[PDB]
């Protein structure tokens, strides 16, 4: 161990790490989960600290020696080579301070390698806040979720229940409503519905995005902005919009709503929440049309990691979506929960709405490539029964009579047939209808309306 | 207290009663909650009714004689003639087929006594299944409460905190994070943040309606449109648009996953959820401001209706029913099966409460509590004036380094820049008393 | 269209009201919902103010002829003859002080009507605060749900599933994991489960009733009973046991816990939820056996309100939705107290009191138009266990696990049972013998049933 | 590196890996969160596989020699020994059937270093299904978790909100409802209550125990007991209670609720959500009383923990109320997501173990900790502002009620109005209007201005 020093006095850090004294006191301070920041977050906040050193550099207000110490040392940290050297707990002060010193410090000290002198605090946070820098960092990190991972991860969804879709046009088959035999559908129509979802998901996604992309960046401590140029906000948005190329990122609207509350996040999760929504029907419907082999529905066969297969992707879509209800509920409590001029749960919200942007990218495309491309339908299966439901006996009533309906129905359900064979065996053919108005009546691609 | 005969038995029905026996029977079975429909939703089934009716009729579908009594009894219901006509309980068959055929049967009983017969399901039902229907009138019932009611009331709050930004532009005070004394801020500020969050409110209104208006009607049973004309949905949506003027009502883009998802209630529930939390932190704020009058902040005075912050207290609570309100709509939008969601009529309850909850409690919270808000200019100044200061402001005058040895020393000796300053005998040429106190200013300082 | 003068100018009271001026000004306050307080509530506000009236008159420090004015007015409004004078929105002063204003009024107006003056304040509200009185009728309320109806609708529930589970002690059929065919268990087996799950409910009613039951009468405004006498909160809690029979009421152990806080509600809420998602489970499992005529599990027929809609799991199923739902918002008011005194008590009372309301009624509903009369398709589902390739492992000592999957293979394919398509492909012989093929296919012993 | 055979083919695992082929397949299966299992979660699977080799090798049906293998590798399993050898993740299928395979190949892999062969489902698994382990091992690790950490945590939370209410028994202070002005209370008096809420919640997690403690071991596949001894679950059970001392484990009272449904996990994760709501009540409070330190309340002072700023360089925050806080948020979160697993079980099997056992025991292991932090780090060195606290209460409008008998209320509300204009104390206010006179004395205006009286202290 080695000794160094804050505003509070003297410290013992592991003789090796990269950190100093105020991210070993957070280490101390915050023993709780005992997991620390995500790849994403580290990645945010060295992009934030590169930007943050340019905008200094192109002001005159930092000397061009020590900026581009901290670009390089940023660059290190963006790219992950330093993920190690950040150890403090999700569970640390509401601001995201510890964490925001903790890239300081890392930065001074790489920098210090390369004989360079920055200061954690007067050159590597010039210009900055906890109060401004961390929010920016996680709403990054969330932009860029979004709009690299998980809307490209739903276009493969999408794609792949649309390809289902189509091939299964004519895969006529029993609707169900209320769990309860109904008139005929398609496997397409009912795929067409899933890919309607996703794409509405896609919607719901870009539709947060004029918000999510907010950065808090120039308002210093209290949304002042005091301590900053004017137009450092701008300045370090044009910079990231040029290093990240997400187009989405902007200057906050209002500086003070920017850093007093994070409504921004809980609405990105309301419309995580809602697409885990859609997944949970998408991936129910699918596992119950998978069941059998014997004695469940068996429409379809899932492919297997026979028609014996556990639908285990249906399992983890589901299990994922209940992970993002619980995430986006914790959210909303933390996004409520600011006050005066800084909401102080950021390192939670952070942590929630990040996972939750992770868990529905990850679980989209595996869905998509290793359940949905690879289904196959029991085609003929499901014609049969289509053909053989009491519920296509309605358009003989104006030949046969309600009462006859019912009978042929009936019949029909006891000895396994088909409506259009019991219609036969009744005697029903020559006084009431001919096999022409029969198999006109009873087309059952004809009734779900598809050709 | 008449009788009427059913296929499994005679049902006894209220005199004065509009319903008939497939009414009654639901009355008998669903005695859970004992509330049924809100006057919107009621609106919102005399409304598709009249529409659908008067699209039969377009087509010669439908006798013009029966068309125009259905017409007619279904403007009544719209207007709110029938509101004590819709006895089912909220906790019905997950499709809402109970409140429909409620529908037809009223419908069908106000015809009678113009002297018309109608057949609640073939005259009053054509062309729509027990399926389409509840939640079409639950997607126009959500849409015009998010148009007409909830944005203005939205806008009018908006307004009204704007209006105490610009008053409060120059009424300096201490800035609060983590609750602990920080550089100065104006009350206008504030103010600014809280208009804020209610135009990102309405803004997430607006971002939800391309969904939230999407109509079901003409998908029948299972969505493939079957015993319904082709171009059903078109023709009553535009009758629906011309009717109400909601431009925003619309036909599904996809038949299939508007019956078997209410996804349109999740997405705006989530709106509605957002627009609690922001009213949570604002209302909180006013609250803790115009605490004590010894033992609080006393940074404002609420209007009297010592005041209990009642207003802010109406607006956490209701803030709070949303939040459970939305666990429920999105606890029943994940829950759809095949070609139906069974949990609309519980949906829609939660959806239009959170609707008229918000709606009412925005418009009381801007106009008896924002709009007569008074601050306590000279306490706010003072607070202001014992915020920590910065050393920033003198570097032009004392250099970098004289600066930073008079941020040293006042972090050691606990004093404030200003004493500091004063003590190290910096007053001088470089820099007066004047000089020092304009670049002290904690007007300044807040960058108003 | 009567008129009062307040401390502030005139108000309009309707006729037939028998509020007065403080009510009226909440009522012009709060139009928020357009919901009041429900039955429940209304009575325990009622309960609460005989007994406070009981107590100050046995004290003496209220002449007896006002206390048994207040005791008779009280006794009107417990019985329910008044629901319709309580018009003051959920939606008001945190504390619920507008809807103990209203009480007090009611009562003087009863009063009044039969020759008595009572001052609302002085006289109905002698030794209570603005805050220990709303929170200790909303204690009351939830405890009466719980005991007299929760409790009572749960063990009508579980006596019917433990009823269904002995009719169906042998009716085998096939088990299902991860909704794949498994091996054999009985419809009874399944519906034991689903009674323990209810059973497991009780439980968990129960052992809340602790903390749910208590009661913060006496702890006047910030819970130190400043104003009012010092025992003031066990003589009325045993003036209520006395009267109600409600033994579970008890006073506070911590007078100032009991104010700043709605954590009992909040316990309270939790044990209903679960409660919710154990009936989400029954009930989906219900309307799935249900499913058909002919495209679905067809186990089971629901009884009609093999073609029925499966109404009452559909009702059971948005009922728990709801109280998913208000136990969330439950959660949010209960956080969200401040020093002495937790401002989301009108809120948290509406969602507790509906979600105890919506589960007693649905649960009886439940028991009595569904799950009693459920049928069996009993031969069906033996046909189907007797058929499914998961009951061919006993067959493997006998004649090999590839032969066995080869038989398994077969009788899927034929729609055959394992037993018919053992004998099919000439196994029969000093392999295995009919009796030694029999006792290894016996998918009712596969169950293990009692 | 070192290649392996599966059923569908050929897999590559690490070659410092002691888990096989089957686990390696989970791992390329389930790439969702990058997380795996807990040491607890890891430590119960290692204590039921020891437990169930023991009870194997007694009813006669496992060889002493493979039994021992399985006790020993399971007992350095339990011991955190192996805690890198778990990587398959959370979302996986949904009864944990991949992590209990998990531990049937690294106890194999653990057993084949000292020459013994054990087949990981014939010998490991045996007596066991693929759906009775994950959710025992579930219930044997929140057990765990609530006896032995959570419930020592919050006693001494408890404990330390006990010794500051008497500490401060007579540290008299304004009330506040409704964040207004009230009659006085004592910071005694507002700790007792939050001492309460803790042993409420202590209450609350015992009240759960005997539904949490329930184990489905001896189930097998569907709850029936196919394939085990008839008494296998009593014996195992016999077996973990004598090992662990963990007097809660039970055998479930109902073999098919036991499988068919976790409700006993949704009904714990309840009463840590109850703890959550309380902690958010206390850590609230408590950072209230501790703004400032000149335009907030200034009631106490908590100790410094870190630097709070560097533009406000001696502003120092409540960082450990904060952190509870968001720990609260997380609990609400968490249990939200236990909830919807627990509600979607269908027929024999509900299949949200894994991510329901990653919720319930995240939540036990954030509250536990920060419990233990705020007691020691925060609660111990609270510093109350006695002499402000007190100058407050002497001034407050609110005490003039016990004049009215004296002076009556007219002239009692006369004293709170000049009193709250002039910033006087209420005693001087009253001196300053002549009132010292026949119906009151010097001596009689201070008993019934007697501010710490008022509070009412036992
Ligand atoms: C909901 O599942 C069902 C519903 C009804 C009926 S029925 O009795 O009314 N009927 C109609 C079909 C024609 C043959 C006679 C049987 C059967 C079934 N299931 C099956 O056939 C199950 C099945 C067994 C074997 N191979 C299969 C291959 C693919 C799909 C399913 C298979
Ligand atoms: C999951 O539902 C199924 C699964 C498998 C099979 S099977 O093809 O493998 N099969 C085995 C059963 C023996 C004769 C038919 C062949 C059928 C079925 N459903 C049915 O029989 C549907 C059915 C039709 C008519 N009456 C019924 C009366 C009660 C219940 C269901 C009925
Ligand atoms: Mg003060």
């Amino acid at each position: 161990y080695r000794i160094e020093h804050d505003t509070m006095g003297e410290v013992r850090v592991p003789a090796k790490a990269l950190w100093r004294a105020q991210t070993q006191r957070a280490v101390e301070n915050f023993p709780i989960s005992g997991r620390g920041l995500e790849r994403t977050q580290i990645r945010a906040l060295g992009l934030l600290k590169g930007a943050c050193a340019q905008v200094n550099s192109d002001l005159g207000l930092l000397a061009p020696e020590k900026a581009d110490a901290i670009i390089a040392a940023a660059a290190e940290i963006a790219d992950g080579q330093h993920d190690d050297q950040f150890p403090i707990d999700v569970f640390q002060t509401g601001s995201g301070t510890s964490s925001n010193m903790n890239t300081n410090e890392v930065i001074a000290s790489i920098a210090a390698k390369g004989g360079v002198t920055l200061h954690p605090n007067d050159d590597v946070n010039m210009s900055q806040s906890s109060n401004d820098t961390f929010p920016t960092a996680t709403h990054i990190a969330a932009t860029e979720a979004a709009v690299a991972h998980l809307i490209p991860a739903l276009q493969q969804l999408h794609d792949a229940l649309a390809a289902k879709a189509l091939d299964w046009h004519t895969v006529v088959k029993s609707g169900r409503t209320h769990l309860m035999d109904a008139v005929p559908v398609t496997l397409g129509q009912e795929f067409s519905g899933y890919a309607r979802q996703i794409e509405a998901g896609i919607e719901r996604v870009r539709a947060c995005l004029p918000r999510l992309g907010e950065l808090a960046i120039g308002g210093t401590a209290v949304g002042t902005g005091l301590n900053a140029p004017d137009d450092f906000g701008v300045r370090v948005v044009a910079v990231l919009v040029a290093q990240t190329g997400l187009s989405e990122l902007r200057t906050a609207a209002n500086s003070f709503e920017a850093q007093a509350a994070r409504d921004g996040l809980v609405e990105a999760s309301g419309a995580l929440r809602t697409i885990a929504v859609s997944l949970t029907k998408i991936a129910n419907d699918i596992r119950w049309m998978g069941s059998g082999p014997l004695t469940g529905l068996a429409e379809i066969q899932l492919p297997d990691l026979p028609g014996k297969v556990n639908p285990v992707l249906p399992e983890a879509v589901t299990q994922v979506a209940a992970q993002v209800i619980g995430n986006d509920a914790a959210i909303a409590w933390g996004g409520a929960n600011g006050a005066f001029e800084l909401n102080v749960y950021i390192p939670m919200m952070a942590r929630n709405i990040l996972e939750s942007f992770k868990l529905l990218t990850n679980v989209s495309r595996l869905f998509a490539q290793r359940c949905i491309a690879g289904l196959t339908a029991n085609v003929e299966h499901l014609r049969r029964l289509a053909e053989s439901s009491p519920s296509i006996v309605t358009p003989l009533n104006s030949a046969i009579g309600y009462e006859e309906a019912a009978a042929v129905a009936k019949q029909a359900l006891k000895e396994r047939k088909t409506i259009r064979q019991t219609v036969i065996d009744r005697g029903l053919i020559g006084d009431r209808l001919s096999i022409e108005d029969l198999d006109r009546r009873l087309d059952v691609l004809a009734m779900a309306k598809a050709e």
